[PDB]
């Protein structure tokens, strides 16, 4: 067959699992907190079992650190604690990577084995617009060479080294740019989740995904992502684009049909080809592939056989 | 600062480890059975602890499988047992991958958790000579595009799927070509060691190393590999080249002085460039890098932090 265990949505719901996990209320509220109309039943029935499965791998890895150091008789060059466990999250623009990552961050943090869960986006590793322009790369923003790969690699290397201090830059969607002087600090978390278009992309030598212990790809039909993309663009007319200072402000004025035309064109010329050429070929590289239906609900989980 | 723990040989001998299991009668008579001047002291002091260290990962991976199966309530589509734990072993021609892998195969089979350990070389995935000529790639034999990467990928994927049966073709160094018809059958071993030039090579897609659970790179100063390469060439006049059915029969009759020149040429034009361009940049992808001294003794171990 294949290197994956496949469950469709029914098959997965059917599963007679070995613990009731039960979200508090409390937790259900916190999950509504980031609630871009987050489906709480799906968080509970799909993501929570999911996070438990990841938990098992984090915990196993914690014990392996311990057993290994015991064997070595705890040499001075060995770290005193397991380095952070790194989870990559990949997928198209508008597939909902980000919400997926934020859910997992909250769900994974409820175990005492690893309460400290961080979330970094590779958006912060895009070259500033100014630099991107100097390189004649603006039409290519979001494509592989539009990221400071050297810096992104230094960052993840540093976190995997168990260094207790590592900075990422920050990117503002509002301004469509890197915020000068802004940094996010990461202090040896138990889990780092690294979310981005490009986390499973491949390169000539050691690549960031070589430092991952788990990774997911959020999948859906290309037609469906297109519709979610267009719907998001029109909704931003009245949120992010409403705000002046948003350098897509001139988009807040577009009528529905004018905004559709414009959104479709950014889709067909930039995001869809990025997906076909650079993001989609990384799908088979993830530990877990979650496919979404048109209504955003998960209709298929593929997980690496253990 | 680094994703690796580093030890030199002094530091490694200076450690104080769990205890046993010392090499039986027995294993030393069997370890002589591949004794191309094999240093059994080094097998006991370096390779056997290295194999316990890998044992810990294999045992942890088997428990994680069971802990995952239990949690999913042992569904019909999940496999009945862990899939094979796959180790890659990489390095220059003549660096000692083959011997390293055979020592590892013999040692790791001693545990009851995984008595069935297999070894496959990617040599069997080179295109036959007739195909390489058709492709104009004969001068590139050993280079990445000289292998049927698709077949190599299918084979490893089939093994990591938990198939009962997976066949790899067979390469003959004597005849310098694939043996028509010949197959090695791999039957869901507990561990598969995959040895070759190219096992940690990178590609735009899902690559073979994506299916490894552990990987080793055998390293040494480029000068020293040259020296072992020549010496092996000189020594092949006696063994492989002498046999009249050898593709390189003509190299038998070479004097010492003539062999050196011819070996040095092949090294400088083919095997050194293949090392620098294609094999070396993969060194940092390995879970473990072993660097060997001029005299073949390990002088440096780098193990990925857990
Ligand atoms: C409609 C929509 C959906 C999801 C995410 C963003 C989004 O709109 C962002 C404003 S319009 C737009 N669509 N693609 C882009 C450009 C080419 N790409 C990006 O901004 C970009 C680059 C790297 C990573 C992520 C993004 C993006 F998600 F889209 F914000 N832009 C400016
Ligand atoms: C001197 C020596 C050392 C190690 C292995 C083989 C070996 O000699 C084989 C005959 S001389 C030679 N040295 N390199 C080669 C050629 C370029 N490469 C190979 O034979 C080859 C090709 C693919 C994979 C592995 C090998 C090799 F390891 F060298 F056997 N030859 C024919």
């Amino acid at each position: 067959p294949s290197p994956y265990v496949e469950f469709d949505r029914r098959q997965w719901r059917a599963l007679r699992m070995s613990t009731p996990l039960a979200l508090t209320e409390e937790e259900l509220v916190g999950l509504r907190g980031l609630g871009e109309q987050i489906d709480l039943l799906e968080v509970e029935e799909v993501y929570l079992p999911l996070a438990r499965l990841i938990h098992l791998q984090v915990a196993a890895r914690q014990r392996l650190f311990a057993a290994t150091a015991e064997f070595l008789g705890e040499p001075q060059q060995n770290p005193d604690r397991p380095v952070p466990f790194i989870i990559g999250v990949a997928g198209s623009v508008a597939v909902g990577k980000s919400t997926t990552a934020r859910v997992l961050q909250a769900l994974l943090a409820r175990w005492d084995h690893h309460p400290r869960v961080d979330l970094v986006t590779t958006d912060g590793f895009l070259y500033p617009n100014a630099e991107l322009q100097r390189r004649n790369l603006m039409h290519r923003k979001g494509f592989p060479e539009s990221y400071n790969r050297r810096a992104l690699m230094r960052f993840v290397t540093s976190v995997k080294s168990g260094s207790d201090y590592a900075c990422a830059p920050v990117y503002s969607h509002l301004h469509y740019d890197i915020i000068p002087g802004a940094e996010q600090v990461v202090r040896h978390p138990d889990i780092l989740i690294l979310e981005g278009l490009n986390v499973l992309q491949t390169g000539p030598t050691l690549m960031v995904s070589d430092l991952f212990d788990f990774s997911l790809y959020v999948d859906a039909r290309i037609e469906d992502i297109e519709q979610w993309y267009v719907s998001r663009f029109l909704a931003m007319r009245t949120t992010a684009f409403a705000d002046p200072e948003s350098h897509f402000h001139h988009y807040a004025a577009f009528s529905d049909s004018q905004a559709v035309v414009a959104a479709r064109e950014i889709w067909r010329t930039i995001n869809r080809p990025n997906l076909v050429e650079n993001i989609l070929p990384t799908r088979p590289r993830a530990t877990l592939v979650l496919r979404k239906d048109a209504d955003h609900s998960i209709n298929r989980l593929r997980l690496r056989k253990l």
